[PDB]
């Protein structure tokens, strides 16, 4: 029937209570699954939530338990994590002919970038070749762009890895997908298996291959799922690599930017350092070399949401400037500041937040006085402004930057890391009466740039930032449950999640969910067969253009009634929040 081929794959809605029993919930990919610590996250306060989302940022390091899956932690996983460090040696041996890249969408396609320049500058501060490149769905725009569209081609993917592969002999491709869903990545890693000789495709994510995604890539004949099981063969003959751990669900459904982005570094970082590391050593990587990476890492986790209180009010304070109709500032030098840009970024599509709501800023690159002269003019009683930096910074180009705010705003509050026994210029530097102070214990690093260092500081401010502005919206009601409802159809995976929500807020069938949502998407025009028939990709390119399809799709569906009907119901409540919340009970 019309529709039967695109809708085929989708699971049927259980009958009320048989949600678990009906096998559905088994099914449900980790990365997509509701995380049951956050059922109540809509109701929690900002403490509440502040520890919710530690706890969630937790999960990353919690080991296998007694039949389950793989995590962290697990043998099999760091016996993966060696031999691929392994395999990144043979190149570093031979830089002539070799190549290592790391690719993804969206928030993997970030952390990409991010590693591919601290790996770059290592070999630079010893005075080698960088081996290092990127790729990012969508080109090097992509990397400080909101542009979810862009992950929904193999062809481009592949395109983008055929640019960077140049005529070079030794390939190494390590494919992010925290979901292993990013049609972008398969065609990566398709294309390197159909070339051995010169390609070593990794791939990376967070879910058993047995939940990877399966459904048809619209230029491309093979699903995320065969390309990640015919990979898992290989690695017997250690020709491809599958690293999977589960790290337990998003504290906010299906926004991998969090934990996802957060495990693509600990995973990553640890095992190319150790390679690099450890070549110059001329000692195969251990586990051991691994692990202190870890731990390292899980320390920094400890560190981190110790300073929870603090975190709470920064999130109170974004919070309120976003409630009233204000803005947020994130003021941040080198790579800290990229970050701040990244998380600003993630905000206009994870929230359909306005670019201007939560801003990023370097020292989106406006240096010290372009700050002064642009940015600095438009600030009011009402917004808030957040530094972020260590101490090995240039506390000049800072202190000037905040003396000038702090008449314009006196909301600043901010984010310093430093080694043990650094002090804070200006003993009145208080300016901050409350500091985020992150101090770091002294570990025994040898590369000239402090790497380790690096990583554990970045990480940290990531999951600050992270769980400030998830937190601040979540306060202002934006968020059902642990779902966000009213996100943007702008590609196939958020179709697709769209449609699961539909099916679990209303309980009905597979086929009303899939005709409101299509009618939603599509009015005024109705259901032909033409529309049924289509391609997700003429869906999304409609959504993506539309406002409140999901909730509109969903108040459908609730008062059994027609778009035009629900349409108008919408609008003459007071809010999306309240129409959606109070036509549930
Ligand atoms: C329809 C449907 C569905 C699934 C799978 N889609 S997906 O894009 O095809 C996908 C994405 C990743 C992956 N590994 N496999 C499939 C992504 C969204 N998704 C999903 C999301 C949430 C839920 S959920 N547990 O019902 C709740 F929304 F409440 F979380 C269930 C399924
Ligand atoms: O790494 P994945 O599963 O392939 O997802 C890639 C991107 O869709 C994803 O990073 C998304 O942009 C973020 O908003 C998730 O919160």
């Amino acid at each position: 029937m019309p529709g039967t081929k695109r809708f085929q794959h989708v699971i049927e809605t259980p009958e009320p209570g048989k949600w678990e029993l009906s096998g559905y919930e088994a099914a449900v990919p980790i990365t997509e699954k509701s995380n049951p610590l956050t059922q109540d996250l809509d109701k929690a306060d900002a403490e509440n939530i502040v520890r919710l989302l530690g706890q969630c940022d937790a999960e990353i390091f919690q080991e296998e338990g007694q039949s389950t899956y793989q995590r962290l932690y697990s043998e099999s996983i760091l016996t993966t994590m060696v031999q691929v460090a392994g395999k990144v040696q043979e190149v570093l041996k031979e830089p002539d002919g070799g190549l290592v890249v790391l690719s993804g969408g969206g928030t993997s396609g970030r952390m990409a970038f991010l590693m591919s320049v601290s790996f770059n500058q290592l070999m630079k501060g010893l005075g080698q070749k960088p081996l290092y490149t990127y790729l990012i769905a969508g080109g090097d725009r992509s990397v400080v762009a909101s542009r979810e569209g862009t992950e929904d081609s193999a062809l481009h993917g592949i395109e983008e890895l055929k640019k960077v592969a140049a005529g070079k002999k030794r390939v190494i491709v390590i494919g992010i997908s925290v979901g292993l869903s990013a049609p972008f990545v398969a065609g990566q890693m398709d294309c390197c298996m159909n070339n051995t000789a010169v390609f070593l495709p990794v791939l990376v994510g967070f879910n058993p291959v047995s939940m990877a995604r399966n459904d048809p890539i619209e230029d491309w004949s093979s699903t995320f799922r065969q390309v990640a099981e015919r990979m898992q063969k290989m690695q017997e003959k250690q020709k491809a690599f599958v690293l999977n751990p589960a790290i337990g669900p998003e504290g906010l459904s299906g926004s991998s930017r969090m934990k996802g982005g957060s495990a693509t570094k600990i995973l990553l970082e640890t095992l190319l350092l150790a390679a690099h590391k450890t070549v110059d050593q001329g000692i195969a990587a251990s586990q051991r070399c691994l692990l202190e990476i870890l731990r390292t890492f899980e320390r920094a986790h400890q560190v981190t949401y110790s300073q929870s209180p603090k975190i709470a009010t920064l999130m109170k304070s974004v919070s309120t400037s976003l409630e009233k109709k204000g803005h947020v500032y994130l003021v941040g030098w080198q790579t800290l500041g990229i970050i701040a840009i990244m998380d600003g970024v993630e905000c206009i599509h994870t929230f359909g937040a306005d670019f201007r709501d939560v801003r990023g800023f370097l020292i989106f690159t406006f240096s010290q006085e372009d700050f002064l002269t642009s940015i600095l003019p438009s600030l009011t009683e009402i917004d808030t402004v957040v530094f972020i930096f260590t101490l090995d910074d240039n506390l000049t180009e800072v202190q000037t930057i905040v003396e000038q705010v702090k008449e314009k705003t006196n909301h600043i509050q901010a984010l310093a890391h430093s080694t043990v026994g650094q002090t804070l210029p200006i003993p009145l530097k208080k300016l901050f009466p409350s500091i985020i102070s992150i101090t770091w214990p002294l570990l025994f690093f040898e590369y000239e740039g402090n790497f380790i260092q690096k990583f554990q500081r970045e990480l940290s401010t990531k999951w600050v930032l992270n769980t400030v502005s998830t937190g601040a919206h979540v306060l202002l009601g934006k968020i059902l449950q642990n779902h966000m409802l009213d996100l943007r159809i702008s590609n196939s995976k958020l179709f697709w999640r769209a449609l699961a929500m539909l099916q679990r807020f209303s309980g009905q069938s597979k086929a009303r969910c899939i005709e409101s949502l299509l009618r939603a998407i599509h009015f005024p025009q109705p259901l032909s067969d033409d529309i049924r028939a289509a391609p997700i990709s003429c869906h999304v390119q409609v959504a993506h253009e539309k406002e409140q399809v999901i909730p509109i799709a969903l108040l459908s569906l609730l008062f059994r009634c027609s778009i035009t009907e629900a349409q108008a119901h919408l609008a003459a409540a007071p809010s999306v929040c309240e129409a959606v919340r109070s036509a549930l009970a």
